[PDB]
């Protein structure tokens, strides 16, 4: 089953999609999915929609919302900061916990790229009530990526206009100010439940090396990695996305439907 | 106001969004928006969403749905053909005409890229009940574009396995066969009401020359062209998308709110 949903808080409306399995009644595991920077709840080549459908077939529900300033949700992209998306995510978790079909002890988080950074942070903040975590090419070095640009052209453009054009999106100076103060690696450290990282070797947006840091610096033996050979950042082929979705579904089926 | 909407016909469910202006009540002009090949109802850098919001402010509502096989709607991409998207468009027009806030004589069509080809055809099929037409880089040469793509890129796999991977999407042989039988220029010819074409000069997906053909071969003096200098296919900058949205909003404001 697929139904559209909304959240309204602080005068902000988030719009999303909720998937519940047709077969099983009662309370079910739920996966919350976080899209990345300039992405949206559907994500690249619909990989999020696919994931939800692949999950409901194993009796796992899911919700996917567009962050404020993106896609179907209200707001201008210029109003968005990483911290504001964090607050959106805290409200989304609250919404999932309020649904009468949600099993409170079976809630997982999934995040792609910058959504992986968010998912990491949220996982830590609620480490005792988030059952499992999947990270897809998680952009934990996002602060560093924004910082390096200070000496390049986007830095000079930001210094002059207070915003930059990243391809039909207005990236505010407020985002640079906000993100410069955060260390995703440290803010994600301390999550003890099982973690799955899926990463491509040819990822030219978040290099594969980043995942090594996460394995070394953020988690212990509870974290494991699926390497998708030859894959680009968003797993943009049928075989690459099939591998990502199947490994992640099996991880959530093992980790959420056991407890 | 923005609300999620659905259509179900012949065992298929389409999912979309409906925008109505808050201040004006009664029947209002309505714009139907058609996304392009591998796109979705939000479209590139949220330009469709923005276009809907810009329309609300001038008292024009809108609907944007994902075609069957894309985005939030049902179905796999392999099930989609150009003709199935035409049938979806006919059902979406039907849906708009059933809404009690729709002024039946004030319905306009907008299409981007392959969706513009959709709009061009639908406008002709309903030439007496479609009040105005906007085409954004309309891909009337889509049969030729796909034919060139098979000959140079797809290859034997299409014959051996029946499909090709176009970037996380399974493009079926049926689409190639179906689209080869259609002439978008001929099927759109005969629409007499006002038409706006917006096109970028550096468009590398649908060459600017195509718009020249549409002005000469498809429409008469009822058609007008806004050229956006240096712009790419989806007008992917703040300046380019502002120009496209404002020109289209003022065109729909003049042509739907008159007569
Ligand atoms: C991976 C991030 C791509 C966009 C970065 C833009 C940097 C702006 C700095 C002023």
């Amino acid at each position: 089953m697929q139904k559209a949903v909304e959240i309204t808080y602080n005068g902000k409306t988030l719009r999303g999609m909720m998937h519940l399995p047709d077969d099983v009644k009662g309370k079910v595991p739920m996966v919350i999915m976080f899209h990345g920077f300039t992405g949206n709840k559907v994500e690249s080549h619909f990989i999020f929609v696919k994931m939800s459908r692949a999950l409901e077939k194993v009796g796992i529900g899911s919700v996917r919302f567009d962050f404020y300033g993106s896609g179907e949700s209200d707001g201008d992209f210029s109003e968005m900061t990483f911290s504001s998306e964090l607050e959106d995510a805290r409200q989304i978790l609250k919404f999932v916990k309020e649904q009468p079909t949600t099993d409170p002890e079976r809630i997982g988080l999934l995040g792609l790229s910058m959504g992986g950074a968010i998912a990491g942070i949220v996982a830590r903040e609620y480490k005792d009530e988030i059952k499992a975590l999947v990270l897809w090419a998680p952009a934990f070095n996002m602060p560093e990526l924004i910082m390096n640009e200070s000496v390049k052209q986007y830095g000079a453009i930001m210094e002059q206009l207070g915003f930059v054009d990243i391809g039909g999106h207005k990236l505010s100076k407020d985002f640079v100010e906000d993100i410069s103060k955060l260390n995703i690696f440290e803010l994600s450290k301390g999550y003890d439940k099982k973690v799955l990282i899926v990463h491509g070797t040819n990822d030219e947006a978040v290099e594969y090396k980043v995942s090594d840091r996460i394995l070394k610096e953020v988690y212990g033996d509870n974290a494991t990695r699926v390497t998708i050979e030859n894959a680009d950042h968003t797993f943009k082929s049928l075989e690459w996305e099939k591998k990502a979705i199947e490994e992640s579904v099996e991880f959530f089926k093992k980790e959420l439907l056991k407890g």
